[PDB]
């Protein structure tokens, strides 16, 4: 089957990539940047940092730090208000996945005029988004390079997936210098989110030789660095490795798509308002076991990439040994042991599974189940 | 580690990607396309095929089939005039490397300045190029996705290099259906060129975890499919694999750069007027032996990727086995035995070695040598 590989045409990486990306704006014509970010990014001073570097280049900026996890239409609308009142001609997301998603929606609407909901689906926008630069500060999401934009309707209580090549940032930035500050908990969660992207992309029915290569490289680098990055966030080599790893994982899932881990995790997070990262982290092992009955061999490929001594094992054993390795890694970095700790409730599963099967990510899972299998899958995670 | 990954926003691949790509143009606003290609692409009907698919989407087109192997400035001027008389609002390159570079220049000068020279260098253009779609028909160049643009101006007899993020095509197309027609010699030469890209990019001092991942995957796929595509150009799986492989090789060298193989090959190709791919092919094994003194370990990684049973060998021994594997491959697909057969004269070595060291690709070769060492390298290649 034919395929399509989406990605920003310019992707800056490594220590110093931030200064470089900002200096390249010289002669771009941009004068007013709308910086979309987290309250935590503005408090630590990262927002000022970017604002100042922009200044030195003669570029002004307005800040909207009202972005919280699970970006909503309200947040998008607020950012659009600031953009309007400042006539921002450029958008810069700063932070983790939430900021990137919110920025993409703001940028798309700014040029397409209408409502977020109108663009839910595949390539619904008629025109390119307002130019957008995405500066990533967590090592697991890759939203700074995907053509995905997921915004939550707070009123209806619904998550809308915008799959549009127009939301692909014009420039992505992955400077590990901005990731050093990630506390151990965040490092572990976003790291597992990235590992999840690798696993799901490699297991996807839309996998291609390119996504395969990226996903495996991501898994390998994660197995080699995540634990290190968690034990000591000052280890620059580890931070940089995780930055390339999460990007490679995005190169894979942005194009092969995901599976049941995210189909489900999107529900737990968007219902209990839990962190995207940790939800996938706790669900991963259980979904892999569920899929092992269909992609045992490929799961073994990932384990080998991860350095596991399973090359001489049959696929079943190799797969089970891989899953066990994921469980061990998760424990070693303190991921919560189950959905019970996450604060999930068995009474909500019937609805969680119901929405899970309707999530855009479910279509590519290797093993397709019914409203009753997904419910039982969920229950097995508590 | 302070790197930049360049690549088109959209890359269509696989059987039928050409039609999918043109179809996505419906409602794009483009009305007049400029199709840049060779004389043999226009005669064989491939141009018409594209022009008709464009008509179905309400897009008219004009054609410029004057592109000669090794793009020239006169060519860029010729295509530029055609664009003027038809008031073209976007460009489409059709063919191998030559058509792509010509189109890139045409599209860049069409919205920026008037002379090609004005853009020689890095990021010289101040404005984006006129929208460009590059449809690749050979399996080894990757010009449809690089930010490189090389144009030879007969006057000074100099090949100007335009390294600009703006010459990166807006959309790349790799449909193996348009590659089935590649005769044996061409698939072998372009195939070996892609292998060289993987080897040089993996050996490059500018390599990153991303380019490494793409390079190894490219070498792996080529090792498993090149011979088959040469023995049976009708085998779609083989052609499909080579399309993906040559793209991956591009994802790698466009970002990590190359080495002494191309530095040297570019001299033979110019100071003898020989095909790019074949010069690289014959040279490759020799340069690898030379670089082995510094990157033995990495050469072994490529050999393992290529499916060689050398995992239990030392790096020095693995590299030699990999180098021998390259020699065996080249021979099995009809690549000349040495420079003597290419029509090169030993008395030209001093001159060839001097310009090789002056080549831009020389800077990233893992082993740096002087005039003497290079002259010797060349001679040992006879
Ligand atoms: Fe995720
Ligand atoms: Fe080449």
């Amino acid at each position: 089957a034919s395929s399509t590989f989406y990605i920003p045409f310019v992707n800056e990486m490594g220590e110093g990539s931030l200064e470089k990306a900002i200096k390249d704006l010289n002669g771009s014509g941009f004068k007013n940047a709308l910086i979309v970010s987290d309250a935590f990014m503005n408090k630590s001073g990262v927002v000022k940092q970017v604002a100042d570097l922009l200044k030195a280049q003669g570029i002004n900026s307005a800040v909207y730090d009202g972005v919280m996890p699970n970006p909503t239409v309200t947040a998008v609308l607020e950012g659009l208000k600031i953009l309007k009142d400042n006539n921002s001609d450029f958008v810069i997301s700063l932070g983790g996945g939430s900021p990137h998603d919110c920025a993409k929606a703001i940028a798309l609407v700014a040029t397409n005029g209408g409502e977020v909901k109108d663009y839910e689906g595949i390539d619904k926008s008629k025109k390119p988004a307002l130019p957008l630069m995405s500066i990533n500060t967590t090592a697991g999401t890759a939203s700074e390079m995907t053509r995905f934009c997921i915004i939550t309707d707070e009123v209806r209580h619904v998550k809308m997936a915008i799959v549009d090549r127009h939301v692909t940032p014009m420039v992505s930035v992955n400077d590990p210098l901005l990731m050093v500050g990630m506390p151990k908990g965040l490092t572990a969660a976003t790291g597992m989110d990235a590992l999840t992207h690798a696993f799901e992309a490699y297991s996807s029915t839309a996998a291609t030789p390119i996504t395969d290569a990226c996903a495996l490289k991501a898994a390998s680098m994660i197995a080699k660095n995540l634990k290190t990055a968690c034990d000591n966030g000052k280890d620059m080599p580890a931070r940089e490795a995780m930055a390339y790893a999460q990007f490679l994982a995005g190169m894979a899932f942005n194009n092969a798509s995901l599976g049941y881990v995210h189909a489900m995790a999107h529900q737990l997070g968007g219902y209990y308002n839990l962190p995207h990262g940790v939800c996938n982290a706790v669900l991963l092992p259980h979904v892999l076991a569920y899929n092992a009955s269909v992609v045992a061999g490929r799961l073994k490929d990932v384990g080998v990439a991860m350095g596991l001594d399973i090359a001489n094992l049959g696929d079943k054993e190799g797969a089970e040994a891989t899953i066990q390795a994921v469980r061990d890694l998760a424990a070693s970095i303190g991921i919560p042991a189950n959905l019970t700790e996450l604060g999930a409730k068995k009474e909500d599963v019937p609805l969680l599974a119901d929405h899970a099967l309707k999530d855009a990510c479910a279509l590519t899972n290797p093993r397709q189940g019914d409203q009753k299998e997904v419910e039982e899958l969920f229950l097995s995670a508590f």
